[PDB]
This record gives structure tokens, C-alpha cells and sequence, in this order.
């Protein structure tokens, strides 16, 4: 199995992140670290924590990152995920999944500094601020990983902004850092995750897995639906799984090779992720986009780790 | 017909532009108006007498314009259009088309002025600096037009840059005068240009026009070949006649109506056409963006032109 | 004498400005152009006009220029010069001196195009938006004028922004065309003229004149103080007519030749005229900056041009 | 005395700031933490080793911090400290000052968080990307600092670039972190420093100490002073102290409570302190810009320094 630690900022499509991480037999999920994103960092980390206690995920360090991005203002998103940030689901007065003491940034360097090299994938589903950051504490880091596969980022057409996406939006400085390392990184931007959708189809599919966790997830997922409805006029697009499903399969979507690089200064375009089709591509590019998704196989590895999660 | 002022920088396919132009019916060309860009404006005015020359185009006024954009340095395109402007063609010692005394800015606001109210469409094929400039001389002229429809800028992928198309970018002031003003504009972009490619058949139909301006720009067209072939693996993007097309019959393209703003400032983007996909598109959007091409119908409006045109 | 253009914004201290140039015997005011700046252009040309009228101003032409900056949103100061642009006078029905029919673009070009080269000194003391349409529209106008002499820019503290001044604030690629155009600019800066005051010695001054127009510039230069006492904590500072000054004599003013451009796309620092200090200087740089003024001689300027103008 | 961390890159005036924080008895030097900026980290960090040999520093940690600005390149000063960074002196095979095993970032906050609050004055002297980097990993410190007194930063006229000052040019956005939080900071810039000259008679000074750490002093000033004769024709400005000395005594500069912030995205202007000098100045504003220097005041504290240090 494949070692990843999982950085993300729950968030609907994070929570189902987890999940397919956790379910999957081809990944060894070694941390969940969060970061502020979607909403604050105290509430995107107690959504972790109810995501592991509805799974009864154990053994797994949940560890809270940064609060703030590097140098730009905190913006969170509840107008997608809630107030919450987990739409409209309801929180034990105590969790038993508890937190772990070290700070994200942290745990990522123990990890990697203490497991054997290029054995852990980095998988980012939330802005990058953690991951730049241990990339500056522990340069060490940046070799040792075996790669970055990202949720983030788009071609073309945005959603935080005409052109930018939210997690690079959110950090434009910490995505700089990331993508301007020497470290392999694989781009599961907007133009692949806009395929990702949860159609009347997938959510009977989630209803008849008929386990708690998979009602947890229906119902997040039927919040995440009306809020795409009514403010997108699409169905929902589960944009953070994806980066987990090119770790277990990479066969589930194409990729090209191009460069990327983050733009932080234009009045229009900070946040964007400027990508170069331009022929000729260069060789030995660190940097790949991802473009067309297996619908099929995407959700029937999403289904198949919530059957294989059951009712713990 | 349409009254249309054709500001151009010939430029191959502003040489195609300008035969579409004068052989259709649908278009009355009240005047050929140049500007620096893919040549400086000597060569570009040159090669517009030149062409007028080819096709016996008279009493229609060419004017030359603006030598230099607004603010930026001149860049010239020798590795696409030659040192001349129009590849390997040979010039006459003297034309038989003479220059217009004025400076194209004064002739586009002469006719603006003085023909009735929204009756010329402005059609740009080069850098925006004549139009910008116009506008802001005599602003009486921004209600006076019936629209700008013009070739250049791109929702994705670039030339010029890896988000820039090259019309813009040698200009991105001129350009965002132009589309900040209130007047109707069509972008002809390179997601539609693109689509304007000449194939084998496509070239076979120009030999088969049999007549010397067929030739001329058979002879353009294989030197334009074998740049694109070479520096961008592809054929020859025909971009600039696709704006003429639009206006004698816009079923020649599908369109959408979306917020585009230019990029002045970024380190990666200025020059970048940014336009706003998401959903809700605002209403009454003065902007519209070109997407589809129907590439029979535009290649039968290149090839009836020159069949008009024949032999002078 | 010395032939000037006036290129202004009337605003208080460019009518003391257009005083200055007329009353004093050392310059040849060949026109009066207006820009949007201080107010709309509407309004500042009609306080051209009154200027003109309340002095017997005769044979000058008066020309109404630019709308608009060239790329950014119009921005006035009535805070400043009041919402008629001249504080609180009052307008007669009709004015006597009537409006030239050219626009001041057209007027600058003729102007330069038939004098003798090297003959005619532009003094803008607004924005720099016709200049820089002037410089575009006929480019033989950059070597055959004689140098530019402009109230504009600030080496560190700024009014309209912490470190950038009005004129260049209010259309910043203006002044980037005119200070990389080859030409000569003498910039007379904030730094200069922060120390024009209008001390109570000086406005008894003007009171001892006792001339109908000494008592309209007394008039305005006592709302003018008004405004800079309650709004600045200083007494007022005239700015305009320091750029005339030095063109009747150099000498009433430190220089020192320093690179000069203008920033156009900071956040913070958007219209600062950026100047380089740094030891060496290059050779032969075509840009001044101004420093110390020679108080006495400044005002002992503008009091002789009020006494020569007497009562028309 | 006032607790300090000293964050540096020595550096030929961080190393005469290094001995003034020592010597003073005012001052409690709690640990000397080493960035890249005026030479590579390795080497700065071996040059703050060779000062604590030198003067015989006990007790005190020397910890290295971020080898990489926190976005741009890096970028370092050999013109002005030499390949070495402390000119030409020589190095010992093995420095009896061993260095921390904790990161510099590490090291400050875990001094911040075990000392009383509001008892340590962070003091840096070199880029700030250390203490941007504890900011954001522990953001507990902001309001535990007592205050952060950086030597960076000029209002007006710059030594890196026109406007900017290195220690702010080498890394804008940490810069922007630290100008941003709440905590109070006083900005000892080049307008203040620029006074801190090494004039004949200060050297001769140091001669007269008669000790081995004076005599790496002057040996070290004697090559700063060459460079800035040669480079830039003045003494040689030793900035650094500068920002110890205002810990020591406030009265020894003027200073001046203004708006500061870090412009990150000017093309020109990019690690400018952007300062807001216009009235009126905000209330209970957290930063404040040295200004005026007390020479002799300035130069006593580090004779004195340098004479309690003696021969150890
Ligand atoms: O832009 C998509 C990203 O933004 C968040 O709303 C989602 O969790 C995802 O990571
Ligand atoms: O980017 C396409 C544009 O650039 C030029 O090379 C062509 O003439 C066309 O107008
Ligand atoms: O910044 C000074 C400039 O701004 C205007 O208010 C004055 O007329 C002057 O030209
Ligand atoms: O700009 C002055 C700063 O730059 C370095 O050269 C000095 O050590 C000082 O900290
Ligand atoms: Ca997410
Ligand atoms: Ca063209
Ligand atoms: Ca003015
Ligand atoms: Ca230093």
C-alpha cells in the first residue's frame, strides 16, 4: 500500500476524502492534518475528529496545522460547507477520537524524516500553508517525499475567483513554495474535479451502501447538492477525493505533463495556477495537470471503501 | 452590407482578413488602418499596400496608425510572419496603392463621426493601441459604433504567453481601454482561432481558385505552414479572418455572453483576456466570447472571396 | 523669452500658475490646455476661462483636452479645490474668453510641428494625459520640443497615496510614457514644493498688490489655506507655479539628475514616481528631480507677475 | 536589562551588534539566531560562531534558521561582506562555540513561551523570515513579545533597489507577516542609519580600545569601510548596531509613530517599506520609524560595549 499523509480542511468533500482513504486497501493513511481553509482551523479540525469517530478511524493522529494563511487574510467559505463547515450535521458534546499534541507541521516532518525515503506521498486537499511551511522548517523534506498530489488549482476557469481556485486562493504564497520545490507534484485541478459529480445515480449508489458512515456521508453530501444547485446551477463536484483516488489508481484519470507555476501579484489573477501548453513541453517537467476522470472507476473506488468500512 | 474599418498589422493572416473583407459582399470596407505588432509599422503598412496591390482594392483608404503601444516596449513576431511581415513575397519598387494622408486614429474618427450612428463595426486584428487611442480622443465615437468585433485574446491557452494571446499582449493598456468601454465587444479568441486551421484540403481549395491573389496567398499561407509546423506542431491557426467572418454571418461561431477584463499587472498574466464563466453570467454583459467554429462555412467564405476577387 | 504650453487642471494653485506665465515677461505662453484632474473637464476648463477673464488674458488660446485618464477611473479632489474646482467664486454668465474649437492634443502637435525645434517648453501641472496622447499620436513632437518642465511626483511622502502624488496618481501610465519618452523632464516634485507656502506674509502680499486679480487670487489662495489647515496641519502649498518659476529662472531651485520611472502596478505604491539616489548616477540621464526652493525669490515671482498684470 | 533574541546574518555590522547586545549590561542576550540574507546560512552561521569565539561568548545559544527566504530566491551580499561574509579574516579549524541542535525557529519560540510575558524584545537584523516563521507556527508569541525592534526598511531612498532596503527586499513576504501582526515595532531603517557612519575618528576609537575583539572590529570596518568608499562613496554605515542601541537607551534616535506596510507586488517597488507620513497620523498605531541619530550617544555605547568586553 501506498503511505500518504492526508492535509486537508473538512469540508464536505475533505470528509469524503478521508473516508476513501481510510477504506481503501491500497492506502496506508498515516495522519490527518488539517489547515484553515474552508472554515477556521478549530472547526475544520472538529470536523475531522467527527469524521474519525463516525468511521471509528483509530491509530490515525489527527493533528491541527496552521490558523492563518502565510500572508494573506484568512477567508473561509461557509456559503459551501456551512457554518459548520460540514453542512447541517450535528456534533457529540465530546469526541473519542482525540487530537494529537504536535502541530501538523510538525508531525509531517517526524513522518517523513523518520519513515524510509520517497515511501510517503504528501496528499493536500486544502490550502497549502502546512505544507509550505515544513517545506522551509525541514528543507530535508523536499527529497525524502515521494511526491505531492494535490487538489488544487485550474486551467482555466475558476471558483473562488473568474481564474483561481479556493485552495490555492486561499494560500497564493504557500502554493508558490510547493510548486517551485524539486519534488514531483500532480495538479487534480478544477478541470478534472468538475467531472467528479455526485449525480442522483452515485447518491442512490451511497444510500444503498446502508451503513452509518454512508448516511453520514449522504446526508453531507445532500447539503453539499442544494448549495451547488442553487449557487452553482450544477450538481455537486466532490473535488477532494480525487487526489486520493490518483494515489490508489492513477490509471483513474490522464495527466499531462506541463509547467505550473502560481501567480501572486496580478489585480485579476492572484491565486491562479498558470499552466504552460505551449509546445514545445519541456523535458523532465516536475510538475503534471490532471484533465479527463474514469467517472466509472472514481466512484466505484469511493463506494467500495465506504462497503469496506461497514458499520464499526 | 456592413460598413467595417479593418485595423490590422499584416500579418498573413491579416492579409487573408483584409481579401475576406474586400471579396464578400456582406462587408463595405471604408478603410484599412494599420498598427504596430506583428511587424513595426512600416512593415505592416507596407505589406498592407501590398495586398491592395495583389487584389487591385480601390478607393479604399489605408492609414497608417500608432508605431508604438501605449505604454509598453514594442515586440515584433518575425519568427511567425518574417522579417517582412508576410514570409518570403517580394516587393514592387513603388505601389500602386498610395497612403492616406492621415493618421488612421483621425481617419477612424473622421468616419465614426460623420457616417449615421451605429452603422461601421469597428473589426481590430492587431494590437488595440488605434482603437484606444480613438476612444479616448474622441469619446463621442464609443456610442457612434455599432460594435467591436475583434481578434485576439483567449479564455485558457496563449501564444505570446503561456495565458496571453499575442494581440493583447503587445498592448494590454490599449486593450483594456477597449474593453472597459461601454460598447458592444466580440473577442474573437484563440479557443475559436485555433479551429481556423488550414488543412491540406483547405490549401488545395486556395490552389484551385486559380487566379494570382489566390496565389499570393497560397504562397503566405505555405511559409505560415511551415512555422506552425515547425515551432508549434500544428498547421497554420488562420486567426484574423474569423473576426470578418463573424460580422457577415455570426452563425459563423457560437458565442457566450461573459465578464472579460484585461490583466495589466500580474508577473505570470498581464496581457490575459480574464474572463468570468461561473454561474450567474451578470445581464446585459457588453462582452461576448467566441467558442465553436463552423469550419466549413468560414473556409467557404475565405475561398468564395477570393473566387470574387478573381483575377484584377 | 521662453515659449510654454500650459498644461493644467485649474484647481487654485494652477491659476496662480497661469498668472505667473502670463504676467511674467520671461515666458511666452503660446496656449492654455486642460486635463481632468483637480475636477471634471468640464469644470476645470471654465476655471481656465474665468482665470483667463479676470486677467485680460487675449490671443492665448484656451483648448480643452482629455476626459479621461488614459487607463484608469477619473478621480477629482474637491476636497481640496472645492466642487466648482476654485473654492468659492462665482461665474459670470457668459465668459468673454471663448474656448478654442481645437482639441489640446491637436493644439500641442500644431503648436510644436510649426514652431522652430527645440523652441517650446511643455508645462503640465496636472495629470500628464495629453502629454502622453500628444507623444503617441505624433512622435516627432518628443525630440523637437524643448524640454518638459512638470509639477508632479514626490521622492517619498505622497498626498493622494503615502508615497504618490496627485498628477501622477491620477493617470500613472501617462506619466509613464512621458518620463521614458527621450525628451528631458524636470520634475518639480513635492519635495520642492512642500515648500511653496502660502505663509500670512505672503498672502498680505498679495492683498498689497491691490489689483482686481490679486483679490481673486487672494480669494482663492485663502480657501485653498482653509482647506490645507483643517485637512493637512500646514499652511497651504502652491504648487503649480513653481514649475512655471523654473522655467523664468533655474535658479530658483536646486536640481539633482537621478533616474526616474514610474511604478504601475503596486498595490500600495500604484503612481509613485520611483527615484533612484543610489551612488553612481548614470551619465547623461534625461530625468531631474527638484529639491530646495529659493523661497524669496519664488514669491518675489509671483507678486511681480500680479503687480505687471495691474488692473486690466 | 532588557531580555533579547538577536536574529542576524553576520554580516560585518552584525557582528558589531552581536558584541554591543554582549558588552552592554543593559542588555540580556538569551540567544543569537542565525538567517540567510547577507551571506548563505551555512556561512553566516559560521561567522556568528567565529564572533562568540572571539569575545569569549558563554551561555549563550547560537541556533541556525531558515536557509531560503520564505517565497523568492535567495539572494546575498558579497559585494558588500565579502565571499565570506566578514570580509577577509580567517577562520579557525574548529570554533570552541558549538552550535544549538534547534532550529532558530524552535529555539524563539520556545524562549518566548517559557519566559514571563512581555519580557523578551525580539531584535533582527537580517531578512525576517525566522521570525515570520515562528509568528505563523506559534501564533501564542505575537502578544507574549514585548516588542520587535528590527534593523530594515527606509522610508525613501533604498540600497538593494531604488526604494527598497536588503534586509526587507530579500524576503517582502516575511516581512509583511512581521509589519502585519499586532505586536509593536519600531522600524530602525536607512534613514536612520545612514547616520551610523564610521568616520576616522570613530576607527581611530576602536584602535584605542587596545584589545583582540576591538581589532577583529576594526579589522572588519576597515573592509566595510573600503566597499563603501568604493561602491557607493561614503563611510561605511554600521546599521545594525543601530537596532541594539534603541533596546539600550530609546533616547539615542528620535522616532516617529506612522503607518508601515511591505509592498509585495510592485514591478519597481516590490520590498519597499511603504510608510504613511501624511496627517493625521492614526491613533494607537503599533508601528513606529526611527529617525534622528544621536552620533556620539550611538558610538559611546559600542566603545563601551567593546572596552567592558576587555581581552577575554
Ligand atoms: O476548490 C475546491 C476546494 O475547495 C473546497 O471547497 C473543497 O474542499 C476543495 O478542496
Ligand atoms: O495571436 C493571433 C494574432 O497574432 C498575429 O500573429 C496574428 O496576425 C493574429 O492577429
Ligand atoms: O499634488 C499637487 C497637484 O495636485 C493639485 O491639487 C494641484 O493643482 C497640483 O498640481
Ligand atoms: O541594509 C542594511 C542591512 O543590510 C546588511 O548588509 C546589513 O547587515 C544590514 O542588516
Ligand atoms: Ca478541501
Ligand atoms: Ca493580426
Ligand atoms: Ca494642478
Ligand atoms: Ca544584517
Amino acid at each position: 500500500p501506498r503511505k500518504i499523509i492526508l492535509d486537508c480542511d473538512p469540508g464536505i468533500d475533505d470528509a469524503v476524502a478521508i473516508l476513501l482513504a481510510y477504506g481503501n486497501p491500497e492506502i496506508e493513511l498515516l495522519a490527518i492534518t488539517t489547515v484553515v481553509g474552508n472554515q477556521t482551523l478549530e472547526k475544520v479540525t472538529r470536523n475531522a475528529q467527527l469524521v474519525a469517530d463516525v468511521a471509528g478511524i483509530v491509530g490515525v493522529p489527527i493533528a491541527a496545522g496552521c490558523c492563518k494563511p502565510l500572508v494573506r487574510k484568512v477567508r473561509t467559505a461557509p456559503q459551501i460547507h456551512g457554518e459548520t463547515g460540514l453542512g447541517t450535521v450535528s456534533y457529540p458534546s465530546e469526541f473519542k477520537t482525540k487530537l494529537d499534541k504536535r502541530h501538523a507541521v510538525h508531525l509531517i516532518i517526524e513522518l517523513i524524516m523518520s519513515h524510509e525515503p520517497k515511501s510517503i506521498t504528501l496528499v493536500p486537499t486544502g490550502g497549502l500553508t502546512n505544507i509550505a511551511m515544513a517545506a522551509r522548517l525541514e528543507p530535508r523534506i523536499v527529497e525524502r517525499v515521494k511526491e505531492v498530489v494535490l487538489m488544487g488549482g485550474s486551467c482555466c476557469i475558476g471558483n473562488a475567483s473568474p481564474v483561481a481556485e479556493f485552495n490555492i486562493f486561499v494560500d497564493p504564497e504557500a502554493a508558490h513554495i510547493v510548486f517551485n520545490e524539486s519534488w514531483d507534484v500532480t495538479m487534480v485541478g478544477l478541470d478534472l474535479t468538475s467531472q467528479a459529480l455526485a449525480t442522483p445515480e452515485v447518491l442512490q449508489r451511497v444510500k444503498e451502501v446502508r451503513t452509518k458512515p454512508a448516511d453520514f456521508i449522504l446526508k453531507i453530501l445532500e447539503f453539499y447538492t442544494k448549495v451547488y444547485e442553487t449557487q452553482r446551477n450544477t450538481y455537486a463536484k466532490v473535488h477532494d477525493p480525487c487526489a486520493v483516488a490518483y494515489v490508489i489508481d492513477p490509471t483513474v484519470m490522464t495527466t499531462n505533463r506541463v509547467p505550473v507555476n502560481i501567480e501572486l501579484n496580478g489585480e485579476l489573477t492572484a491565486g491562479m495556477t498558470v499552466t504552460d501548453f505551449r509546445y514545445p513541453r519541456p523535458e523532465q517537467c516536475h510538475t503534471q495537470v490532471a484533465s479527463k476522470l474514469d467517472f466509472s472507476k472514481y466512484w466505484d473506488l469511493v463506494i467500495d471503501a465506504l462497503q469496506r468500512i461497514g458499520d464499526p
